[PDB]
């Protein structure tokens, strides 16, 4: 990342910035005077796309509303991209003669669209009934302008020469090869006065050095962007996708910002899923080192995320006084590099990731392999938990420096899609197959809460309520089993470690192929890999069996202590709240309550869903696993969450996180009350604050959408119609990144 403090990045991002004119732009977003193109205040050749709302006399917004023309538009201008980038790299010749056709077909097919569907019926409402005579021509004109698009996609093949297939891999190819950040402002239901509220998506990708050379490039460049273009095209392809840093706050009236909001949109799967079609145990033992490679990837990008939230006092606190130089440097970069550097030199680093998956593992038709999504994934951020990975931290725009992190991975996978929990001897979906890994990862929070309790709650005892919650949730002792689980995860470290540096010299091999291929070596090297990998299954069996005996205890517990633990929440809001709102109590003070407060209220109203076995009801869709994710930023880990192209399911989580988090921190509290999620969508002309806001998130998911697919999008198929305010027609338009 560009090594510059993300508060102040995040500061700049929401300033006067220059306008980019289109022909400039590195994609087309359509909607002009709504999606405003910039350049990016810090970083050069970057761009950035702005989006505020506005709203119609009713107080309706007219931003984020579904265009078909514009969509049109965006489909056709971000397949000629596409096209003529193939035909540009291409062996054929006349390449002239076939660029000049397809821009031809594409004046052709936009007039021919712009006479054809009425603008008084191309545009959508997406908080209205999808069965309203409005929306009902809306998706009359759509299906319209859906045929004329596979004319255009069709015409598009047969001049440039190249197969559908092979455009739309171009396609995700330079989108994703200079990515812009994307930006939503909008002021939320009760802003103060010349406040405003935002969100944006930051992309990350650095690649590790072991990346930068199996992708064909080289390991001393210090600026390592996503870059296929000097890749050898074997089919698996190194590098996480579809990853931004996600940040929401608000900007006062000075322009200074205070952060609600730090963590990841994605990473998607983090495998080349696709490749996983007609795969020998080889090729799919490989597929499983591309994923480790990728963990490596994304432990790289959170701890240079650690270090993007710490100011330059952070830094020099943390350097022993004896290093600091008597002189820090007039440039203002130069100094922060040296801290960097300093900081890293003497400062153990360690890390730990929070996954919230949001596929279903278990599911048996149209799988598209959410089982190995969940499994590969599990299995590689267990493989690096509790050990330590040589890294590479940016520091200034030339320099870096290597050092080892530590990682700690906790990892969940609830699904949210029709199959998330099938009926009794439903042979449609195997419910069983996240059952171990949920029940160690629940476990694993509550402990991690449990810590956190003893450690804070010890040393502020002018607060009694928080005493008796303490009491409470320390839950059945289960000291003896977690002793017997810690035993057993530190013998796998050695194994782990053998089995990491195997799998690595397993994809060297594997990756020359058959003109190249060195069979006895591979055979051998399979070999050993396998080995370990029986070996640590048997050792994760007994874990997992050790888990479901403490999960087991933790049921009872909780099944007959639920009252008394939220009569003493209650009771720790109630003496908590009038010194939070007490004007004279200060900032950090207020801060400890606060975190203590939410972090006791996300565990909480989790275990409800958990135990209970709540959590897969239409009406609680998102919210185990928000309530997860939002427990692990009070815990301040970095939250991951995905599903396999992160384009509609993990957006969705997003939604329900982001919108969580600005609705709490705007409370007269800042605590928790679960309203923006228990709150039941009505859809109607007059809706509640919590709608009002949650009308606002689908912006950004769009704007996301479009720069992943060339097209506005999310496509999740809403289970309980009251837990979003959209209708989901930006679906409808997402179908258009399918033809
Ligand atoms: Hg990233
Ligand atoms: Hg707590
Ligand atoms: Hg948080």
């Amino acid at each position: 990342r560009i090594t510059e403090n993300i508060e102040t990045y995040v500061t700049h991002l929401l300033s006067d910035l220059e306008p980019v004119p289109s022909q400039n732009q590195h994609l087309a977003y359509g909607y002009p005077g709504e999606r405003q193109v910039f350049k990016d205040p810090m970083l050069d050749g970057k761009q950035v796309v702005v989006v505020n709302s506005q709203y119609d006399k009713h107080g309706r917004p007219v931003t984020g509303q579904p265009d078909v023309i514009q969509e049109a538009n965006n489909y056709i201008d971000n397949l000629v991209a596409a096209a003529k980038s193939l035909i540009d790299k291409d062996k054929k010749g006349e390449k002239d003669l076939r660029k000049n056709a397809i821009d031809e077909m594409a004046k052709t097919f936009k007039k021919s669209i712009s006479e054809t569907i009425p603008s008084d019926k191309a545009k959508a409402d997406l908080f209205s009934s999808k069965k309203s005579s409005a929306n009902k021509d809306f998706l009359e004109q759509l299906a319209k302008v859906e045929g004329s698009l596979q004319q255009f996609t069709q015409a598009v093949a047969k001049a440039s020469g190249h197969k559908l297939k092979a455009l739309d891999k171009e396609g995700h190819n330079i989108r994703s090869h200079n990515r812009d950040t994307l930006i939503h402002r909008f002021k939320a239901p009760n802003s103060k006065e010349g406040e405003e509220q935002f969100i944006m998506y930051i992309p990350c990708g650095r690649y590790t050095k072991r990346q930068q050379r199996l992708m064909g490039k080289d390991e001393s460049e210090v600026n390592r962007d996503h870059d296929t273009t000097s890749h050898k095209r074997s089919d698996l392809v190194l590098g996480n996708s579809s990853m931004a840093r996600m940040i929401a706050g608000t900007r006062h009236s000075d322009g200074t910002v205070t952060i609600h909001h730090d963590s990841f949109s994605g990473p998607g799967a983090r495998m080349p899923y696709s490749d996983f079609k007609g795969a020998d145990d080889y090729k799919k033992l490989a597929i499983k080192a591309v994923t480790l490679i990728n963990q490596e990837e994304v432990i790289q990008t959170l701890a240079q995320r650690q270090i993007d939230r710490m100011t330059n006092e952070d830094l020099w606190n943390k350097i022993p006084e004896e290093y600091r130089p008597d002189e820090l440097p007039p440039d203002a970069e130069k100094a922060r590099a040296q801290l960097i550097k300093l900081y890293v030199e003497h400062n153990p680093l360690s890390v730990t990731e929070c996954y919230t998956q949001v596929v279903t593992a278990g599911q048996r038709v149209a799988a598209e392999n959410q089982k190995e999504q969940f499994e590969y994934v599990r299995q590689m951020m267990d493989a690096f938990d509790g050990s330590k990975a040589k890294i590479t931290i940016q520091t200034g725009s030339n320099t870096e420096v290597e050092t080892a992190v530590g990682y700690q991975a906790r990892m969940s996978s609830w699904g949210v899609n029709w199959f998330r929990q099938v009926g009794a001897l439903n042979p449609l979906s195997d419910n069983s197959v996240t059952k171990n890994q949920n029940a160690r990862f629940v476990n694993q929070m509550t402990d991690d809460v449990i810590r956190n309790l003893d450690k804070v709650a010890q040393n502020l005892g002018d607060y009694d309520k928080a005493g008796a919650l303490h009491t409470l949730l320390k839950g059945p002792d289960v000291s003896d089993l977690n002793q017997q689980i810690t035993e057993k995860e530190n013998a796998l470290k050695e194994v782990k470690g053998a089995y990491r540096e195997a799998l690595f010299s397993y994809f060297e091999e594997y990756q020359k192929g058959e003109g190249k291929w060195d069979q006895a070596k591979l055979d051998q090297l399979k070999n050993q890999v396998d080995g370990y990998e029986k070996s640590i299954k048997k050792q994760e069996s007994a874990i997992y069996e050790l888990h479901n005996q403490i999960d087991a205890l933790r049921k009872a517990y909780y099944t007959e202590h639920k009252g008394q633990i939220n009569k003493a929440l209650q009771e720790l809001k109630e003496q908590i709240s009038p010194v939070i709102q007490n004007k004279e109590t200060d900032p950090e003070t207020k801060s400890r309550l606060q975190h203590f407060y939410n972090s006791c209220a996300y565990l909480t109203q989790a275990q409800e869903l958990y135990y209970e076995n709540t959590w897969h009801h239409g009406k609680n869709n998102f919210k185990l696993q928000t309530l997860m994710a939002s427990l692990s930023c009070e815990l301040d880990y970095a939250n991951t969450k995905g599903s396999k192209s992160n384009n509609d399911r993990g957006q969705r989580l997003a939604q329900k996180i982001v919108g969580n988090a600005l609705w709490t921190a705007m409370s007269e509290d800042g605590l928790y009350t679960g309203e923006f999620l228990d709150h039941r969508r009505t859809h109607g002309k007059e809706v509640s604050n919590v709608e009002q806001l949650d009308r606002e998130l689908t912006t950004i998911q769009a704007l996301h959408h479009t720069a992943n697919t060339g097209v506005s999008g999310g496509k999740f198929e809403i289970q309980d119609k009251a837990n979003f305010a959209d209708n989901g027609l930006f679906g409808k338009v997402a179908n258009f990144a399918k033809i």
